[PDB]
């Protein structure tokens, strides 16, 4: 078995290998990359997402989210308080303000220490989940707005045509902005490209060990666990690396820098934080190997998780027994 210790793998495809997205994902899996839950892909030196980022300041962040924490430094939840709209130029100036800017630090490890020590005492503002793309339409390789759609994959694999669409999302971050422990909707893959700015640190649990993280989460967030049998679908809980190590949960960590792709694999729990002002783009995708994960994915039916239009068909076709209850949670 390849990569039996489930380490995060880093790939350096040539420009020739960068032509065929599906083929390269299958190659990475042939080498055991999925076992980690997360892989990094450094694009060939010839490749670019677009020519420059000089003209992005007028993009609107209609609903910036202030991420307010509750709990203790290593075990907390966050809720999202909606703020007034602002442009990306306004948000970048806010991220660089004395109140919100990255503190002085020696290296990524020092910054990671400062994040876990101090996150809960601040409420950073995240421009998350903005429909759109920063890939130039002329970028033909690994353009996250031109991928094969999940609906077309399900149709190719299973023969059933379904409604729904699959488009990318932009994330404008600042120091301490945080993504809570989660897997993707329907345990899909994700791909994330860091277009510009400061790094993003990731934590991940191997898919084979995901239920160990879920059991710890039920112990650490016991009221949330009674409320919902899949409460990590709410995307609000954080657990630090120190707490994971104390409880023997297998995980790995890696920092993504601007110009790099990350891929999360089906049922790979992940969490992390931004180092400073940045912009990322991400989208879900599927492969034939996903189908079995989609059929087994947990679902939130308590009403909290509320997701896209397109998840309907995935539940309806892959999880018909669950459909009725899940849809009640959506309505
Ligand atoms: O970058 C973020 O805030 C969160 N991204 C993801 O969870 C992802 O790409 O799957
Ligand atoms: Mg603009
Ligand atoms: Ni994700
Ligand atoms: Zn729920």
């Amino acid at each position: 078995a390849q990569n039996p210790n489930c380490n995060i793998m880093i790939f350096h495809p040539t420009k020739e290998e960068f032509n065929d997205f599906d083929k390269y994902i299958a190659y990475m899996e042939s080498q055991g990359a999925h076992r980690a839950g997360l892989a990094k892909i450094i694009p060939p030196k010839e490749w670019k997402a677009r020519e420059t980022y000089d003209n992005i300041s007028e993009i609107l962040i209609a609903t910036p989210l202030q991420q307010v924490a509750s709990g203790r430094a290593g075990v907390f939840t966050q809720y999202h308080k909606k703020k007034k709209a602002m442009t990306v130029g306004e948000y970048r100036h806010l991220a660089n303000s004395k109140k919100y800017q990255t503190p002085p630090h020696q290296n990524f490890e020092d910054l990671e220490r400062k994040y876990w020590k101090n996150r809960i005492y601040n409420s950073p503002i995240y421009g998350a989940d903005i429909s759109g793309s920063l890939f130039d339409e002329n970028t033909k390789q690994w353009n996250l707005g031109h991928l094969g759609t999940i609906q077309d994959l399900l149709e190719k694999e299973c023969g059933v045509v379904i409604e729904g669409v699959n488009t990318p999302y932009l994330y404008f971050g600042m120091w301490k902005t945080t993504f809570a422990w989660h897997t993707e909707d329907m345990d899909l893959y994700s791909i994330n490209y860091l277009h510009l700015g400061e790094p993003k640190t990731w934590y991940v649990v191997p898919p084979e060990h995901g239920q160990r993280l879920e059991r710890l989460a039920r112990e650490l967030f016991p009221g949330s666990s009674r409320g919902c049998g899949a409460f990590l679908r709410h995307k609000v809980a954080l657990i630090s690396p120190t707490v994971l190590k104390e409880n023997g949960i297998p995980f790995n960590r890696i920092t993504q820098e601007a110009g790099e792709f990350m891929v999360t694999f089906p049922y790979g729990y992940h969490a992390g934080f931004n180092h400073g002002f940045n912009c990322a783009e991400a989208i879900n995708f599927a492969t034939p190997r996903w189908i079995d994960y989609g059929k087994m994915a947990s679902q939130c039916s308590c009403g909290e998780a509320r997701v896209t239009f397109s998840m309907d068909a995935f539940v309806r076709i892959l999880q018909p027994e669950r459909y009725d209850l899940w849809k009640r949670g959506q309505d």
